[PDB]
């Protein structure tokens, strides 16, 4: 389970059951021939499980625990979750809005849920595990500010997000903290600001070991070393995960976080340029296609591995302009429509993602 240098290296990222169902059960009936046999091929391919609410923790010592009868038949498996149920959640949107509200104990609540996550790495300490922390949490600070729900979160999601790396800094464990993509802090203008966050969670919660970098375009869709600069990225130089990673390593170190590396979701990255008609359109976006299949053989002294973090297939958002938690970005003319709630199985996404895999699954 411990480990020095590239966390992924020497351990087999782990498929879980949770994705596996989603395809085979919701998607497969759908599909037929090759297809059908393509989508199968997907569903083991590793992804990470959200623990988007506490209801799915008893989902995490489940996947651990077949981890651990897998490790028996000769498995050299490692888990791989996402801690993402902050207080006033997703504070610059409103299609990912959390169970846990700041006003109703919010934090006190978010305490308890990493607890409970503690709890069972903590049991599960023979099995390697790879945690992103928090997607779409401190890069709002860095930019959203202007937002009342993202300015009134502030604290709480720092007195949060120090909380869930020093509580889960533990020897099995390997933390990427959330660090949004290139087109979002990747714009030189928000690199020292963003490097400088980063670096103050690192430092105050004491340089957890455990925590070995930042993780980028999480539920996003920039391609990783594309060479070509997509019109929608006109005016930023850093155009792709490879060169901002490249970008905010340095001033990282420069701000007390040496030795930080980073991990990058290219799930939803296999089509570029996307179908995204101005780059801060993040919902359902049109014209994607599964990507680079998560590896360690990067080939980048920063990047320890391609990641497939948010689960394609899975939605960003609502369609619907009368249902809770409605985005207007989920509206939009380059979002695939209609679409189901945040997290729900969207069928015609899966489909587009399957169809425009690179590399390809048919
Ligand atoms: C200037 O750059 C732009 O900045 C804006 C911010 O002002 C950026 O917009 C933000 O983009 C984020 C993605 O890049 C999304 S995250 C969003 O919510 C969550 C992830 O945080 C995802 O939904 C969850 O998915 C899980 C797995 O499927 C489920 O378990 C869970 O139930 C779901 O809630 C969703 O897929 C993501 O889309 C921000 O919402 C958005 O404001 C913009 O990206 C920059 O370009
Ligand atoms: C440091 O940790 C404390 C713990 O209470 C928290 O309140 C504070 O917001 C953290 N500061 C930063 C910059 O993360
Ligand atoms: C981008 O990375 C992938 C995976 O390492 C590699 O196969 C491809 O050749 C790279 N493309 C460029 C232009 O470097
Ligand atoms: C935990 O223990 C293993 C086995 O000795 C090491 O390989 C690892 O580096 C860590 O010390
Ligand atoms: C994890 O499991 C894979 C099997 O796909 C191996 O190839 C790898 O070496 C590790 O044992
Ligand atoms: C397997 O699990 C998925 C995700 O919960 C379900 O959608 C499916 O119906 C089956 O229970
Ligand atoms: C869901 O189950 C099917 C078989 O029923 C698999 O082919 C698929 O990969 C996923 O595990
Ligand atoms: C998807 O989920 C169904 C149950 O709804 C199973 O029967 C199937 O085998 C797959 O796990
Ligand atoms: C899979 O997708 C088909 C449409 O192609 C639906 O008819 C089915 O209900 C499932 O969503
Ligand atoms: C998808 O393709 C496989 C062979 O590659 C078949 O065995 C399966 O029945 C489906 O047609």
């Amino acid at each position: 389970a411990t480990y020095s240098g590239n966390p992924f290296v020497g351990v087999t990222p782990w498929a879980n059951a949770y994705y596996a169902s989603e395809v085979s059960s919701l998607a497969i009936p759908s599909l037929t021939g090759a297809m059908a046999t393509a989508a199968a091929a997907v569903a083991k391919v590793p992804s990470f499980m959200w623990l988007d609410t506490l209801d799915k923790t008893p989902l995490m010592e489940q996947t651990l625990a077949d981890i651990r009868t897998a490790n028996k038949n000769g498995g050299n498996y490692a888990g791989q979750f996402v801690v993402f149920d902050l207080p006033d959640r997703d504070c610059a949107a409103l299609a990912s809005n959390g169970e846990y509200s700041i006003a109703d104990g919010g934090v006190a609540k978010y305490k308890n849920y990493i607890d409970t996550i503690r709890q069972i790495v903590v049991e599960y300490s023979d099995i390697r595990t790879l945690l992103v922390i928090e997607p779409d949490s401190l890069a709002n600070l860095v930019t959203n500010l202007g937002t009342p729900k993202c300015a009134n979160a502030q604290s709480a999601y720092l007195e949060c997000i120090n909380y869930a790396v020093t509580q889960l800094n533990l020897p099995n464990v390997a933390m990427y903290l959330d660090a949004g993509h290139a087109g979002w802090l990747g714009w030189p203008a928000n690199q020292d600001p963003a490097a400088q966050l980063f670096a103050n969670v690192y430092k105050n919660a004491s340089s957890p070991r455990a925590l070995r970098g930042l993780a980028t375009n999480v539920a996003n869709y920039n391609g990783w070393n594309i060479t070509s600069p997509p019109s929608y990225t006109q005016g930023n130089a850093v155009y792709n995960e490879k060169l901002y990673i490249h970008a905010i390593g340095p001033l990282l170190a420069n701000h007390g976080w040496s030795n930080a590396f980073f991990i990058t979701d290219q799930g939803r990255s296999g089509k570029q340029p996307t179908g995204q008609q101005q780059w801060g359109d993040w919902c359902n976006v049109i014209g994607t296609g599964f990507g680079i299949r998560p590896s360690a053989n990067t080939g980048d002294s920063l990047l320890d591995s391609f990641v497939w973090v948010k689960p394609g297939g899975e939605c960003d958002g609502t369609s619907d302009s009368s249902a809770p938690r409605f985005d207007s970005h989920c509206a939009l003319p380059d979002a695939l429509q209609p679409a189901p709630q945040a997290g729900a199985w969207f069928q015609a996404y899966f489909v587009q993602l399957l169809t425009n895999a690179n590399p390809s699954f048919l």
